[PDB]
């Protein structure tokens, strides 16, 4: 419990980094005066008890953590949905990682009507020991998209997993709004590009 | 060209201060895991290029443009239509700065601190929800790309955008107070 | 001991405020001069500190709200001379009150969500020289635990006497620049 | 003139990343409670009047400053002497980049090629990182600042309390490198 703050710093540490590199990109396209694919990047080091609980659900015995794949995330959030293809593209494109082969949330990417996606990279840390390879999740969102798993995040802890018939389906209801909010966003950046 | 970065410093300064002032109010919030009315804060100094054209309009003579009340802004993001209220609430009651007589913006009289002595720098405060501020920012960068003349295919598109950001907001209100039945 | 986060909420924000405003005295001179100020520092007095200085000085937990640094800023100097004009201009200053080394103490009005609440506030201002031993001074007297070896005492005591020194001739440059 | 801010860009980001990298050094060791080689990190993008200054000084030729080793220049700064080996060989060790070809031995200074990810594609520059001790800087500052504000000729009343000063911060090093040495022996 006090091992475990040691354990974590070098997952600070490359997400203090992706986090100032990935920013770069909107301050470069802020000089085009062309649209930045990218909004906002924020980041985050999973919790201690979100990663024992995830152990837990994913049979991930504890001398194997290092095989999670979020503890150390990214999230990069865009205004429309095809923009999301770019950063991917970016993201494939930069040499200073490596992205990790995987194929998780098929059915979360699904659901969400592919407006959240996200994939795994490998990044090369440089330790004062040397040099430590470590897992870190980029996300890849819409801000409509973003902005309902924040409520659908936040109610879920509330009601610890049990969120009430009641609210649930007003939960849903915010999910189309959100659906059709970036839809709407799709055929302006869609109009504009018939130039 | 740079007689202008000499006007705008006490400007930039009120923004910065201002800035983690508010920034406050969140983190007042963060340990009660009780809901934070703002989502997150942001500030700019006019553009000297926005100051003058906009002092072309309202025929304000360069003489009066201390009279200008945005050249130092804030913008404050809230997720819920209802934190609005709360938000406008909690500036009216602040005394570290006076108010000057989905959205919604005032004007404050911001008392600055300097080496000199006592300034009072106008401060523009915006209030609005996540799902407005997406909408208004699409609006504000096509209404500079079409250079004020939207095209009527792109506009269609923006009212609608526009109601759609309108749904969200109401149904996310409709979440809000459910989840307060409790 | 959740109280704590709690209690030191208000503590954070005013420290985070001064820290905003104080560095902009920098900011307003290397605009127009010589900054009296070349850095600013902050922070909130860990929790085990506050309960080791209140046993101490023997204060009670419904008292500690008297504990003059639980929120503290350093403000950093070049020349000895810098330091009295920071601290006339901390004395000018209305959005608080005040209450080679040098330190004040400023009741900080913090607008809370509740209402207003004033909390103390520490505000030390130094030479970058004497702070840089300051440092050290604090580092050993950490990992001795409060005795320091005289091999080491006396050492600290050479430094202290080196960085005076240096502030001495800095003192004197001043001095000559300005006879022009 | 935007030529110039637009140029700049490369230098102004590759400065923020290596100022990030070379923050998580301290990090790392302040956690550790062991004592950290570096006190703090700054950073400088040359601006554009020193490198038009610095241009003719050194007869450049303006169609290749990107020649110029500091337009993204970083400064660490240690508490100790013997600390600024323990960096520059840290600063030897990494893999992120490459490193490339009076006052003493308190002050060094190396240039790397930064491997920029940019948005078309990678491009190498040159980052200068200058490693002073705090009293080896403390000096420097004031020299930096005389030396300009009288233009390169500095009164001779004053270059004299100038050296005085840079003996006083020299003897300074003296006694902490004391310091740190009679604390080693623990
Ligand atoms: N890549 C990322 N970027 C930014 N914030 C993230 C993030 N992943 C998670 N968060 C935030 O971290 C908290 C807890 O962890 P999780 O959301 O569950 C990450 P996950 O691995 O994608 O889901 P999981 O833990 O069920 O596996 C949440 O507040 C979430 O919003
Ligand atoms: N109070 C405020 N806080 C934060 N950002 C603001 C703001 N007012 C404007 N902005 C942002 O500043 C940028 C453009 O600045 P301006 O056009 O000069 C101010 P404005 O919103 O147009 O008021 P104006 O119409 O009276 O001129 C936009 O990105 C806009 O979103
Ligand atoms: N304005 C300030 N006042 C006090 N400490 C400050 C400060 N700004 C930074 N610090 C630093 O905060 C660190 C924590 O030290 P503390 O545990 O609070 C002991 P202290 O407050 O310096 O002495 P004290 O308990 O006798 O009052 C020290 O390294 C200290 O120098
Ligand atoms: N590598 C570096 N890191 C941080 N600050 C630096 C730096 N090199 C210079 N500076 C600082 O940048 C400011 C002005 O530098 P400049 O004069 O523009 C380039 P210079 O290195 O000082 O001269 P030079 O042309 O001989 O190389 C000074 O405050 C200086 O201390
Ligand atoms: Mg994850
Ligand atoms: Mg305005
Ligand atoms: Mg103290
Ligand atoms: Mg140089």
């Amino acid at each position: 419990d006090k091992q475990w703050e040691r354990f974590l710093v070098p997952y600070r540490q490359a997400v203090e980094e992706l986090k100032v590199k990935l920013k770069g990109i909107r301050t470069l396209y802020e000089y085009e005066d062309d649209h930045s694919p990218i909004e906002f990047v924020t980041g985050r080091v999973k919790p201690v008890a979100s990663i024992l609980e995830k152990a837990r659900r994913k049979s991930i015995p504890l001398h194997e953590i290092e095989t999670m794949q979020d503890i150390a995330g990214l999230r990069i959030m865009c205004q429309f949905v095809d923009d999301i293809q770019i950063v991917k593209e970016m993201l494939f494109a930069r040499k200073d990682f490596t992205v990790v082969d995987q194929r998780d949330y098929i059915a979360e990417h699904k659901e969400s009507g592919y407006r959240s996606y996200h994939l795994v990279v490998l990044y090369p840390l440089q330790t004062v020991s040397g040099e430590k390879h470590v897992l870190v999740e980029i996300q890849i969102r819409t801000l409509a998209m973003n902005f309902w798993a924040t409520i659908e995040h936040s109610l879920n802890y509330k009601y610890s997993g049990n969120i009430p018939e009641k609210v649930k389906l007003r939960l849903q209801r915010a999910s189309e709004a959100a659906s059709r909010l970036d839809e709407e966003m799709s055929e302006i950046r869609g109009e504009v590009q018939e130039a």
